[PDB]
Parts: C-alpha cells; structure tokens; sequence
C-alpha cells in the first residue's frame, strides 16, 4: 500500500547523507520525509552489535558493555560492543572481531538476528544483534587483550546479568553517562520476564 | 578527557540537520565526526518516547503491544514499540500515554520511565525515554480500542505474547518483507535469555 517514489539527495558527507524521500501515503496522497543514510553500506546490514555473555564458574553471569565518548552525543555512552561490518565480512565474523577489538574477549556465537532497524523514523540504519558467549575460565580470556583501531578509545564495563537494569540506572545517576536504548531494552526485559 | 570543541552546521533540513563535529581525543589530538541531530528538540529531556505496553487480561498470557507502519527512511514496513516525539512542555510519561492511545487505542497506566537513552550514538544525538506501561485489558475503556492516528499516520496494532515474543517476531519476519526494530528485538532476546 505505501512505497517510495523517489529519493532526492540533500547533502552527502563522507560517512552520512541526508535525503528527501518522496512516498505514497495509504490514502493515495504523495508525501515527503527527511531521511538519513550511511554512505558505507555494501552487506546484510550496516553494523553488528554484540550481546556478550561472560560466563565464569562460581560467578554471576555478566553482560560485557563498553563505554566510549560519542561525538554526536557530546558525551560518554554505555553500549553493547559494536561496529560496522567490513566489505565481504559475515555478521558473525564482524561480531567476534568487534568483540575482540573492543574488549579483548574471544567469544563463541550463540545466535544471530536478522537485520533490525536502529531508528527507522530517522534513518535506514540496520544492524544484526549477535549473542555471543565468553568462556571466562579459558586461558585466552584470562588477561583479555583489547586492540583499539586508530582513534577508538573504549572502556570495558561488565555488569551482572541478574541485576543489569539497577546497575545501569546506578551508573547513569552516579557517572552522568547515557545508556544505549538497546542495552536498556535488554535490561528491562530481563526484569520483566516470567 | 574527551569533549566537544565545535559543531559546524553542514546542512539543515526542516526536521534533521547534519553537523561537522570537532572534538578532543584522549591523546590531546583534535578529531572530526559527522553527526546527525533533529531540529525539533527544545527543552525536552529527550527527543521522543517509546512505550513498552504490557497488555494484562484475566485468564490471558501477558502481551506486548507493537505497531507496524511504513517508514520512509527504511523504504518499507517496520514493527516497533509505539513511539513519538515529545511535544514542547510535555512530560515523557504524558507523551507515552498519549502516543500509546493515538497509535493503539489503549489507555495505559504508567509503570516506569527510563532516563534518556541514545538511539544510535555513533550517528546521532537522538534520545528517547523508554516508558513501560501496563494496559488493563479487562477495563471497558480498553475493550474495543480504536487507533486515533494524526495527519499522515497509518498504524497497525500487533499484540504478541510475552512468553513467545521472539519466535512470534521471527514468524512475522518469515511471512513477509518487514523489519523488526532493534529495541523490540533486544527486549524479545532478553525475554528468551531470562
Ligand atoms: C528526522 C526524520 N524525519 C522526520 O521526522 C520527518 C517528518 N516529516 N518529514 N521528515
Ligand atoms: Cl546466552
Ligand atoms: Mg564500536
Ligand atoms: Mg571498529
Ligand atoms: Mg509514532
Ligand atoms: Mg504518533
């Protein structure tokens, strides 16, 4: 019933562009939408985000998160490890790779979502959410070695899965960070379950 | 350590703008980023809300109430939590209840309200409050819920059981071209993981 008629370029950066989308509304009237797209997509999706479950015997199961300065936000954010999928990379391989670079952990793939939208009223950005388990008792994850690329500066924050929401709220209150909406959504559902 | 040095406007549509962001990296070196912002944020503590609406009815399993609509940035239909921007002077809770009623017909009760969470913080400064609302589906008000969509709004309601949310989402993606939102998928994944 609704569909895109045309896309007009408004402005194109190196990494992001702004378009004016013309579309057919369900009444049969033509309407416009200002949209954002990345210039980097090739791929199943733009990026991956990793839900890393750190499993150590005789310890609570932790979710491994990252804290970074985010220039669009003007501040620090707490997020699932994540990055864009390299040209001709699978989402799983991007997931294990980004997890290693950002955290130093070597994980195993548990499951992989279909491409999911980030902010669909604003952009076409999509990611695969990849659930990964980390055997924290293996020697490779003893002294995990994070390999930041140029200009990446990432802090690792592991939080217990069984209290995640309350721990995130604490960091927000105490550290004036912004929690990521996907992280928060995950944390809410852990409390809402059953 | 890191902070914004300058924000230069590149292009300003009516709804969105693109900015060249200059910031100080933690080595003391000046770097740039291409940033997206909305033009609509005034004194709201966030751009928008998204509502987690838990529909509760005697002798029923709890449902999560979702909406499906065409998203011109995505060029297709998306399944999302009910959501909208916060009107000037409106509280996040009022916005949540109002959007829920407009989009679904249901009259909810506030349960909890998150702090401002970021939508896609490597791309944009956009933020939302995630507002959990219970819907008493045994109340007469909520028996024959009719969407009251605004101008150019065309929303379908999809209520799915909480106890099978992920598989029911998978079954919808399997049967048609449609993208699930990353917050909804994250929430459904945690419901499984718990
Ligand atoms: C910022 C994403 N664009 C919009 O919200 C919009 C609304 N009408 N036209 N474009
Ligand atoms: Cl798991
Ligand atoms: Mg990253
Ligand atoms: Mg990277
Ligand atoms: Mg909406
Ligand atoms: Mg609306």
């Amino acid at each position: 019933k609704q569909y895109i008629i045309s896309e007009e370029l408004i402005s194109e950066g190196k990494w992001v562009k702004l378009e004016k989308t013309t579309y057919m509304d369900p009444t049969g009237k033509t309407r416009t939408w200002e949209s954002v797209k990345r210039t980097t997509r090739k791929q199943t999706a733009d990026g991956v985000a990793v839900i890393p479950v750190l499993q150590r015997t005789l310890h609570y199961e932790c979710i491994v998160l990252v804290k970074q300065f985010r220039p669009p936000m003007g501040g620090y954010c707490i997020e699932f490890p994540a990055g864009l999928i390299d040209d001709g990379e699978t989402p799983e391989a991007a997931a294990l790779r980004e997890l290693e670079e950002e955290t130093g952990y070597k994980g195993d793939i548990a499951e992989c979502s279909p491409a999911v939208c980030m902010d669909p009223g604003l952009s076409n950005c999509t990611i695969h959410i990849v659930t990964v388990t980390i055997n924290g008792d293996d020697a490779e994850n003893a002294r995990p070695k994070p390999k930041p690329g140029d200009g990446e500066f990432v802090e690792v924050i592991s939080l217990p899965k069984n209290d995640l929401l309350q721990r995130l709220d604490a960091l927000v209150a105490e550290e004036h960070l912004t929690v990521d909406a996907r992280v928060y959504s995950y944390a809410l559902a852990l409390k809402h379950a059953n």
